[PDB]
């Protein structure tokens, strides 16, 4: 993808160097912001082979407030189980914020549901947003939310969705980042009956690890392919009720798959 | 200032038509990034006279944890009183998210302290985060917060500061959002022996008011004049022991103020 390659050239050109928790080295930069038109098709990285397949059931599992892996599990999706302690529980993580946040006075604010309401009641309303950065709760989760905020936003019929992540591995991680909520922005605007608008992308400490080099250098070497386009099957009565097989991509042909290993 | 021009400039050639809260229409635009490095100067603009007065007690007020306007009124600041009730009181916002955000178990989260924590501790953390969206608590506040969240970032003694601001009058409020913000780097800087970095602003829905054209033309025919330099005539304990007396700006050689009106 022209915007991803153009930030991976950036973190080699301009990143300086920066230790992660007790570990490998990184180049890192703060403060980037990246347009996606999704008008123009679905932004899946396309110099790599990406698997939408865990992306699909992961963004399923956060929607239902699930926060243990065992939905993830029924479907042989494996992506939390680094994280679940021994009785799969992840702790008030995504799903448990988006659905639940809980209040001090014993309420849970059920955010995706608020989201919608503004969007179809309030459109030109500039508060249409959804945080999983719940500071009191933050020693009890997994892991603090990398992509940690989001805001909604409808001009002309067009739903826009801009994400704050914190903290952002550009070879691992970005490509899945991106394509989970370019989906969310598809699902949110056939519920409001919106065409797609853009996705904007800005991230904290945007940055590669050192031991990823060579798959940086291989991947950037390879030309960008069109964008596939994202087909939903159905309209289902609520955000809460899509299904795996209600989403095909059409026309994606990506360049080979590149694994990157990871230190422990 | 020439990053703020350009949006200026941005708003009124690409922004789309949109009216606020049963309203003024407005000229806008979502998703905009803008750096400013800090070593070069000051970032309050000189296109307009702007008065850093109010700025700073706000600020120092915030610190505070304070969330009642006495003290603003202590010393004439009248730039909230707009929004306190009978009582002078505003609701659980900025100071009282920042100093003592509400747990559901009993707590009050103090994030200055922990943030001041981190950099001093564990400068690295891509955890180092300052929000004021309180979900829980937005029904409460006599608004909900526009610069609703902050990182913080180090490398090479550097401290970089990333906000989120999802709504901005650019004319209006912008000027005075980004001068708040580039203090508090240098105080937090100057606490945790760091030197002043990047502050990088990022706004959500980012409009010009339409009875602001005018202004705004004005403004625009106006050439950038140098930026002035910040001084802390002194190093306080804590970074709760800063004085209004404590700052100076030097060099500061701004164009005539410009005024603009509000609808009510
Ligand atoms: O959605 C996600 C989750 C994690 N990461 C990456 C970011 C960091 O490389 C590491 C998490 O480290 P900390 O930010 O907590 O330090 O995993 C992503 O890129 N995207
Ligand atoms: O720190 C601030 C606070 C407010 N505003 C502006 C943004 C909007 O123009 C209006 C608030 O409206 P809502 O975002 O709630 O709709 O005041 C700013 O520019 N900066």
């Amino acid at each position: 993808m022209k915007q991803y390659l153009e930030l991976m050239q950036k973190v080699l050109d301009e990143g300086t160097q920066k230790n992660d928790r007790t570990g490998t080295g990184t180049l890192s930069i703060f403060g980037h912001q990246m347009r996606f038109n999704l008008q123009d098709g679905f932004p899946l990285v396309t110099t790599k082979r990406c698997h939408l397949r865990s992306i699909i059931h992961e963004l399923l599992w956060f929607l239902q407030g699930d926060t243990n892996i065992a939905y993830l599990h029924e479907n042989n999706v494996t992506i939390w189980d680094e994280w679940a302690d021994e009785n799969g529980d992840l702790g008030p993580v995504y799903g448990k914020q988006w659905r639940a946040w809980p209040t001090p006075d014993g309420r849970h604010i059920d955010q995706i549901t608020t989201v919608l309401n503004q969007l179809k009641n309030d459109p030109d309303s500039r508060r249409i947003i959804v945080s999983a950065w719940n500071v009191g709760e933050l020693d009890k989760m997994a892991l603090a939310p990398c992509h940690a905020f989001f805001q909604f936003y409808v001009a002309d019929g067009k739903l826009s969705c801009q994400l704050y992540q914190r903290s952002c591995d550009v070879f691992l991680g970005l490509p899945f980042n991106i394509a989970s909520y370019a989906l969310l922005v598809h699902m949110m605007a056939q519920q409001c009956d919106l065409e797609v608008g853009d996705f904007v992308w800005t991230g904290g400490d945007t940055h590669l690890y050192s031991n990823h080099m060579d798959q940086t250098h291989l991947q950037l070497s390879r030309e960008p392919r069109p964008l596939p386009k994202l087909i939903i099957k159905r309209k289902p009565e609520s955000i809460f009720d899509y299904r795996f097989e209600d989403f095909e991509i059409e026309g994606y042909d990506p360049h080979p798959g590149i694994k990157a290993p990871v230190a422990i």
